[PDB]
């Protein structure tokens, strides 16, 4: 690719993507940017940990520092340059730290435009428990999900207009004359679009994941009993993909009971569905019963934040945005201005999202090694500010914490 | 008021609604109906407990039996007859069992028409812990919320059209050519209206409730960071109700710290706001910081279910649908056909709903006595089979459970 104010490294190898299969080297070049505030601290930390987890299983990563945020407005005059985008476009996995939405924008607008120009349609969140991390629940150890969230549409597509505005007012009056529907005039208005195409590729991804990692089930979560033609369609469209594209692998829950007596044949993945508002109960009492979960945008967000709270909270949650043969990896957490000062914030989220990057790369044995080592060190009592909370009497800084997990990794 | 196939009782007095107020005599006539299946068990049981609570406090409910569901159908040819709707309209407050929505109609439809004709715009749910109920979390006793959910608008109002229907395609095209919004045509399409009127009605009642019952706070829950003109509007309209209608009582969080140094003078209500997806953590880790919660329709449903899940579940949840000087009190659970008549099901939810009804009509002390009685009974390990599953104890029938809460009620 042609790069402006930064060149790739002479020492690396591209990851490639033919068919739908991702071809990964032993020395892949993977771009990353520190991003804003806290990122200057946590991303370096994840790097050192991933460095050691790489060189532990006879491989190496060749990091390609690109830029985003302040670093970029300082350098290109722009917060999200062509270079950065084009680096991921070319190299297909990136590790990112958190961004700050510049004065003017809209919520997480730099993260919006990244998923847009790169077509990252799925937010993928693994939720699991590490021993030693504090939990508000009695049985956090039973929690083990991977959540696949459609991330392009639903109410979160930002299609809406304020009360009393001319566009709002025309929509309401349109809906009156055309369909005889009557929306009070003093109303703000949004629109909720869910499409066959977008539902079907998110689910197709979740199922393929289940097959490929032999998870026992895929659960479709929807509110299709009140919202028949948006949420209810997500369900019908998700079932269709299981039924029409994966009949080798997928059986319904009707099929589980009548045809298989309730036995789970090897190879087969159960595809089931649960009403969204009941899932909050299900992850608390039937935690055992869910692995891969596939959800629309809103439900995806709520359920996955609910699940993280069981397991130690959002501050340590690893995230991902994924499309076709391409992925971008950041913690679910923001950039926090102050961070108590420097070197005091928790790198665990970034480290574990680093681990998630390796899983998507194929090096899932190295991902596992990172999880165990993060655990061994949190269990030891070595923790930063945020987990000294409910085990108070041992501290240690951001750098010192990453080093201590490095200690534990090399110790296999 | 006229009655086709029933007659109101000989010996009571109407509760009255004058100025903003219920005027409740010692002997109110209150209509009720058993409803379907499980209803023939738990409603009579709740009645036994409410009679003992009223008597102990110098009061009497003159019950007025009316019908809905099957019983109504046989008696009237109408699953939801005129006299039932009218009895509630005349006598203002009603206790109900659950209703199976019959073969092929508007969803939880009987309950839906009830709240439409009677204009019950708030769904109100107390969430609190009773010792002796199994709980998945570490500090259940910190849970003490009352959730006010706007129950007339939002995506739950079913304004919505299937993919490729003329109605949908015409809406999609209109949005493309009028607002420059491109919606994929393989989309089903809903609309999310949120109006001043509905919102201010809900928030008003929530803040009144907090004043009348000395609750420390009202939290507005919304996803207005992403949905500026719907949820965001809910937020701001709620703040306007606080400042402009309840200025003598309501302080913002900023005021709490500026004006009172973070204390909380007695009599001031903190009105604050929080992001809906952040709320699942909050109710688990900062659970003592929340009291009165006011939400729009969909957030209200997810959050209140997720709160019931902390405390023993939906099987035990009291519920309320409320309007201006009018209220219908139902448990949250359905009619669970397969158990009908067995003297098996747990009547705690009806019982607790009866208590919620007592608060509504101003008998707060009786209300407190019934919750207390239920605790003591369950604490003792006197439990119906649902709790017995998990706790062990003395398995007891529906009736003997009620007999046991009566005997506890009388010792207090
Ligand atoms: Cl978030
Ligand atoms: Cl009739
Ligand atoms: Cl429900
Ligand atoms: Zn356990
Ligand atoms: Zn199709
Ligand atoms: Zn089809
Ligand atoms: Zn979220
Ligand atoms: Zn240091
Ligand atoms: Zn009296
Ligand atoms: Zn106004
Ligand atoms: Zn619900
Ligand atoms: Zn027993």
């Amino acid at each position: 690719m042609q790069y402006e104010k930064v060149k790739p490294p002479e020492n690396g190898e591209k990851i490639r993507y033919e068919n739908g299969k991702l071809i990964v080297p032993d020395n892949p070049i993977i771009p990353y940017f520190e991003g804003d505030g806290i990122g200057k601290d946590v991303v370096p930390a994840a790097i050192r940990v991933l460095d050691a987890a790489a060189d532990k299983i006879g491989k190496e990563v060749v990091w390609f520092q690109v830029y985003a945020g302040e670093d970029a407005y300082k350098l290109y005059g722009n917060y999200l340059p062509d270079d950065t985008l084009n680096a991921i476009k070319e190299f297909r996995v990136a590790l990112k730290g958190p961004l700050t939405t510049p004065v003017g924008g809209g919520y997480r607008s730099l993260n919006v435009t990244i998923r847009q120009v790169l077509d990252l349609y799925a937010n993928v969140r693994p939720v699991y428990y590490l021993k030693g991390v504090p939990s508000p629940i009695k049985h956090p150890e039973k929690v083990n999900f991977v959540i696949f969230r459609e991330n392009t549409e639903d109410v979160y597509a930002g299609i809406e207009w304020p009360r009393g505005s001319e566009e709002a007012l025309k929509l309401i009056r349109f809906l009156k004359n055309e369909f005889g529907v009557t929306i009070r005039e003093d109303s703000g208005i949004g629109i909720k679009p869910i499409s066959e195409f977008a539902t079907k590729r998110l689910v197709r991804m979740a199922i393929r994941y289940a097959i490929e990692n032999n998870r026992k089930s895929v659960t479709l979560v929807h509110k299709g009993n009140i919202m028949k033609y948006t949420e209810g369609a997500f369900r019908d469209w998700g079932y269709e993909v299981a039924k029409q594209e994966f009949g080798e692998y997928c059986i319904t829950e009707d099929e589980l009971w009548d045809k298989y007596g309730g036995k789970q044949p090897e190879g087969k993945i159960v595809v089931k569905d649960r009403i969204a508002d009941n899932m909050f109960q299900q992850i608390l009492t039937r935690t055992d019963e869910y692995d891969v979960i596939a959800l629309p945008n809103l439900n995806g967000d709520y359920l996955s934040d609910a699940a993280a709270a069981l397991i130690g909270g959002l501050g340590i949650a690893p995230g991902s945005n994924i499309g076709d043969g391409i992925g971008v990896f950041e913690p679910v957490h923001g950039s926090a201005p102050k961070y108590a000062g420097q070197n005091k914030v928790n790198p665990t989220a970034e480290i574990l999202t680093g681990a998630l990057m390796f899983e998507y790369i194929g090096w899932k044995d190295a991902s596992e090694m990172i999880k165990k080592a993060v655990e061994m060190t949190i269990s030891s009592g070595i923790v930063t500010y945020d987990i000294h909370r409910h085990m108070g009497g041992t501290k240690v800084g951001t750098r010192e914490f990453a080093e201590a997990v490095v200690e534990n990794l090399q110790s296999l």
